[PDB]
């Protein structure tokens, strides 16, 4: 019926299995606030220098992921959960984890 948290790892693996082209669109944009709330909830901290600018997709990954500095691991991955479901709904889909 309803979602939290703990379905964090289903979401997971729900965005990591979105086809290139589907019924949910997912933007370059939004995939990387899914990177950066994915290494939050199971990493902490950003770590490591900035990459060079010349690595456009490491860097801007990473700073992604600074962006998130001092998020706790819970609330990135409600963060994560509650930005799929904004984005299933947008697009009129259930999610179903199961």
């Amino acid at each position: 019926s309803h979602m939290s948290a703990a379905d964090f790892e289903a979401a997971v693996a729900y965005v990591r299995s979105l086809p290139k082209e589907g019924p949910v669109q997912l933007d370059n944009a939004a995939k990387l606030q899914f990177y950066s709330l994915y290494k939050q909830a199971t990493e902490g901290d950003v770590t490591g220098s900035q990459p060079w600018a010349v690595q456009v997709e490491a860097r801007a990954k990473w700073d992604a992921w600074n962006s998130c500095k001092g998020m706790k691991s819970e609330d990135a991955k409600a963060a994560y959960v509650r930005r799929l479901l904004t984005l299933l709904r947008s697009q009129g889909i259930q999610w179903k984890p199961g």
